């Protein structure tokens, strides 16, 4: 992983669907 947590690289994050990484947004934002 880079520029995201430590698994999820940058492309496999944006792999995942659109609706997905905004959920992840607001969990990151609802946790830092």
């Amino acid at each position: 992983g880079h520029m995201f947590p430590s698994d999820i690289d940058p492309q496999v994050f944006y792999e995942l669907p659109e609706a997905v990484q905004k959920e992840l947004l607001a969990e990151w934002k609802r946790t830092g």
